């Protein structure tokens, strides 16, 4: 009972329980033609429904399966895509003839204070996430799926997090210690996630039961924070460290009094936006940093709101410019997609490119 | 019961039961005083203990940097060892330990198809931390690397997994073969006293430890992808599916070594008539710049009581004709010694007095 459904009315692997791993890859898009892009994601709905389930010669060819994941669970497997707005114009020239049918809100993310943004390090024409509750299951799918771009994309970047939820349930603590995703609407509130999440209309049919995803890679200061107090710690976030409580609060789950958390405190300038996202994130390590010597980690972030410029955006000006959780974090990557809706069983992804 | 006894005989993490992810580090000592050194091991025997088992003051930094509260144990194990550069370091003693460096270590020697980085490799202190989960295996390693600034300066870390089978079937590597049908069952003691632990003729330190080879192997991936099956198997040995030596039924069966090519793999180790315990990782690290293929590879690490018997010999067989040199680059390399157990009222290498 490890399987996540592939078919469905919105993809897989949004409101979808968070897993442990993740592997987040973009593509730009090479081919020319756009019956190549067609073949692409036809051949990727049959390869990941088989990778989404526990579907498992000629001794000249290569194998089809590179069988790293044979003897493995499909440990919740959810593969997701999404299209940046390279997809449908690239240099201001649309080359697939969907500029009719680009997304209402789909566009570069605004450039923000204290960003340092990697222009490979974010973008791109394709994005999938690919999540697990086991790394060699994640990488597994993304390998393979990738296997089936070669000649039509050009992989961009490969990030690969990981995120562990508490072994009772307690809410999954980021590199900072601090629980993340108190903030989040429950995945199974309907009304909410149509509300925060899901888009009925105002969009493209394809974007129908589909969302906008936004990816901000974060790097986190590791050094920096662990010679911060505690009380600093706490400060910069507005939350009790230990039980993710807000200040003056019991428990995690007590509502957040603003008045009682500092002006530049991360919590409060989020709530104060009156916006709400999905926030579903993934912590990263990556070894050193040259030049720095120290651990190169932080945060790869990824929310899914219905209108980013009502929802994200907001927040993003708001934490840009002031936020005491700056001094610890500088982003390095930026990118926003769009994510079709659900995938029919007849149907292949995006099935809007006929 | 997920808790991996840190007292003993030996080091853990070394015939324990293969964890899913490792950390790897290395470090290189920046400290001139050796009481500095020995002060460093006191706390890191101290916040191991209390890391691999179940375990204030608002206006300092926590002690803890907490991601790992939630979290279980998960068979957290951490291993220490030392390289040639802590004895000697440009031709400087400089701890007054020349005298009591092991017979067998120093660093390994140049082979056909390397590409060493230098700072992917060597160091004067690794430590190894293994983990069923990769928080807890990062969380271990952030708190101890925490332990030793001012006196240690980090070389490099690297980070890997290895998944075994839902019903115990051995690890698959990136290659889809699976790896460590070899090694003898860690659960002999006769055996693994026999090819791992040191019971004389090293410093007294050593005995019941070992040493431990560091090979970082790159794979790759995209022209293993691309190679037709016969090529997968022929340059193993072994059936992919199965993992069954050529002309053998099962996995475990005895390799037939007239049945496999000369340049295979298993032919060349198996045929330098030696045995090592191999305990290794795979690795992802994002892209390759100027190649643009997925950066992916094997962190090899090795258990020898005897590198210069048990392990060279190997190396040298496969430098120079394994057929595995066709999809790998070998660009860390590294020789620790490990020392043996800590008992509850030591610390860690406590021959340092
Ligand atoms: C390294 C980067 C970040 C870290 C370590 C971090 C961590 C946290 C923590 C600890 C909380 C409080 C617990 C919770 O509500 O989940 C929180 C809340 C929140 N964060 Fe972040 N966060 C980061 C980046 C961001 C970014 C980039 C955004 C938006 C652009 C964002 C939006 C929010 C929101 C909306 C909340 C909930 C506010 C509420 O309670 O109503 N976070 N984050
Ligand atoms: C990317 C690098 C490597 C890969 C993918 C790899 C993989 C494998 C595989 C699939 C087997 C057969 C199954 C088994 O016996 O466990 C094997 C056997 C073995 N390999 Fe490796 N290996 C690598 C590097 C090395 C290195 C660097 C050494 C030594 C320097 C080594 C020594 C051995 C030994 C001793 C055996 C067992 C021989 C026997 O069957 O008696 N391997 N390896």
């Amino acid at each position: 009972e490890q399987i996540v459904p592939f078919y469905g009315k919105h993809q897989a692997g949004i409101t979808t329980a968070h897993q442990t791993y993740v592997y987040f890859a973009a593509l730009d898009v090479t081919a020319k033609d756009k019956s190549d892009i067609i073949t692409l994601f036809r051949n990727w709905t049959s390869l990941t429904q088989m990778l989404t389930s526990g579907k498992k010669r000629n001794q000249y060819l290569p194998p089809q399966d590179t069988g790293e994941s044979a003897d493995l669970s499909p440990s919740n497997l959810t593969v997701t895509f999404g299209f940046g707005p390279g997809f449908f114009e690239k240099d201001g020239k649309d080359r697939f003839g969907l500029k009719s049918k680009k997304p209402k809100h789909l566009a570069a993310l605004p450039a923000m204070p204290n960003d340092n943004l990697d222009e490979k390090q974010g973008g791109g024409d394709i994005c999938i996430q690919v999540c697990a509750d086991d790394e060699q299951v994640a990488f597994h799918a993304l390998r393979n799926l990738l296997n089936q771009a070669v000649g039509t994309c050009e992989v961009r970047f490969v990030n690969k997090g990981f995120l562990s939820g508490g072994k009772n349930g307690e809410t999954p603590r980021n590199l900072f210690g601090f629980k993340d995703g108190t903030g989040n609407q429950s995945t199974k509130d309907d009304t909410l996630m149509n509300s925060i999440v899901w888009i009925q209309s105002g969009e493209p049919d394809w974007m129908t039961g589909g969302t906008y995803m936004a990816f901000r890679k974060i790097k986190m200061f590791l050094e920096v924070w662990d010679r911060s107090s505690l009380k600093d710690q706490e400060d910069t976030f507005g939350r009790r460290k230990s039980s993710g409580a807000p200040f003056g609060q019991k428990k995690e789950t007590d509502p957040v009094k603003l008045n009682q958390i500092p002006s530049n405190s991360h919590v409060s300038l989020a709530k104060s936006t009156g916006k709400q996202i999905l926030r579903r994130a993934f912590s990263y390590t990556e070894g050193l940093d040259p030049k720095t010597g120290y651990m190169d980690a932080g945060l790869l972030f990824i929310s899914f709101q219905k209108n980013p410029d009502n929802q994200f955006i907001p927040m993003l000006k708001a934490l840009s410019a002031k936020d005491a959780l700056n001094e610890y974090t500088q982003t390095i990557g930026s990118a926003l997609y769009a994510c079709p809706g659900g995938c029919k069983k007849g149907e292949y992804i995006a099935q809007r490119l006929l």
